[PDB]
């Protein structure tokens, strides 16, 4: 049912806060967007700048993708990002996540028309 934009959206985009806030951001949020639901996601990062500055991010420096696509961007400037990776104490259904908050240049794959983030690739 969700669009691939979308879905980016839902994983990737937090704008509300300039940066985590706390050690328990991951656990919240992790949880808030449904990213813990069957499963702990392992891995997932958020990214602290509007929706527009990471949508745009699709017109910057087109780099390969880590599969060796060729559709991934890499942002010209670094943006405020929170990595989420569960811990070795993570269990389903109490999954627990260590969050590390950094400044970093974003690595997107885009798509469509309009041509928007798919698939977060990496940070640098
Ligand atoms: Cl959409
Ligand atoms: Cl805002
Ligand atoms: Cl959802
Ligand atoms: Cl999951
Ligand atoms: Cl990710
Ligand atoms: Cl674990
Ligand atoms: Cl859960
Ligand atoms: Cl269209
Ligand atoms: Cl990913
Ligand atoms: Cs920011
Ligand atoms: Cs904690
Ligand atoms: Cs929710
Ligand atoms: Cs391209």
């Amino acid at each position: 049912k969700e669009t691939a934009a979308a879905k980016f959206e839902r994983q990737h985009m937090d704008s509300s806060t300039s940066a985590a806030s706390s050690s328990n951001y991951c656990n919240q949020m992790m949880k808030s967007r449904n990213l813990t639901k069957d499963r702990c996601k392992p891995v997932n990062t958020f990214v602290h700048e509007s929706l527009a500055d990471v949508q745009a991010v699709c017109s910057q420096k087109n780099v390969a993708c880590k599969n060796g696509q060729t559709n991934c961007y890499q942002s010209y400037s670094t943006m405020s990002i929170t990595d989420c990776r569960e811990t070795g104490s993570s269990k389903y259904p109490n999954c627990a996540y260590k969050t590390t908050q950094a400044n970093k240049h974003i690595i997107v794959a885009c798509e469509g028309n309009p041509y928007v983030p798919v698939h977060f690739d990496a940070s640098v």
